[PDB]
RNA sequence: GACACCUGAUUC
DNA sequence: GAATCAGGTGTC
């Protein structure tokens, strides 16, 4: 109910859905961009939302940080929880790159450990998420 | 598409949104101003766009004119089509006047008949609408 | 129902 | 940068 400022905020950005997807992670307190993914040709909002959290996880683990992660995506939070992204995006030559990243994400989620709390950003109370595009 | 010069062009003009709104109708061919609404204290762009078309309709009917009407407003064209303006503007003492006009507009749209074609001005091909402020 | 992502047309 | 509307997609 109270914003935990000592945290990382992620968000996806896109042009079309499915369409070009990118995502980044910033410091919730300052908004400093800590990581940003190079635009992927084709992917869904949710896939991008998902990859943003997994990426955030790896990023905190590499810096031995116990800060939680904020995502406004109800779908991605669950996918991360079950360590399983359940996307409908067709698998083919076009969407080959996003699916690569996605499979890798899940692989990492199963070959690694973390205690990082994954929090739901309450847009309906606090406004847009800090990493919002 | 070919521009139908034998027609009426309407547009809204405002200061803030919501804010002070006004609108006028001109001859598409010459730009002659055929009617102009006295500035309303508070209203939205779309409400002003909507009122501009309905006013245009009454204006053509009174002169027994079958000329079509041009509006660049996707929202207003649909509102006129359903004879129902779906605005979010709060209803209260401040916005009392604009809502009056709007209610009256819809009332007129239901107590009257017309064949007047309502055309979408293709700004992305022809430039600004002739009644543009 | 809910959480998101845009797309488009406008208004400043 | 910020507000007003309509349409369409990805998911729980
Ligand atoms: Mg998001
Ligand atoms: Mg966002
Ligand atoms: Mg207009
Ligand atoms: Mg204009």
């Amino acid at each position: 109910e109270e914003i935990i400022w000592e945290s990382l905020s992620v968000d996806v950005g896109s042009q079309g859905n499915p369409g070009i997807v990118e995502y980044k992670g910033v410091d919730t307190k300052t908004g400093e961009v800590l990581f940003e993914r190079e635009p992927i040709p084709i992917g869904t909002n949710n896939m991008g939302e998902f990859l943003a959290i997994v990426h955030g996880l790896r990023y905190l683990k590499e810096r031995n940080s116990r800060k939680p992660i904020y995502s406004d995506s109800q779908t991605a939070i669950k996918w991360v929880k079950d360590k399983k992204a359940k996307s409908t995006l067709v698998r083919n030559e076009e969407t080959a790159l996003i699916w690569k990243l996605v499979d890798e994400a899940e692989e990492w989620l199963n070959t690694h450990t973390y205690e990082t709390p994954i929090l739901k950003w309450q847009t309906d109370k606090w406004g847009e998420i800090k990493a919002n595009y």
